[PDB]
């Protein structure tokens, strides 16, 4: 997964 800001 991705968490944060992209």
């Amino acid at each position: 997964s991705y968490s944060g800001y992209s």
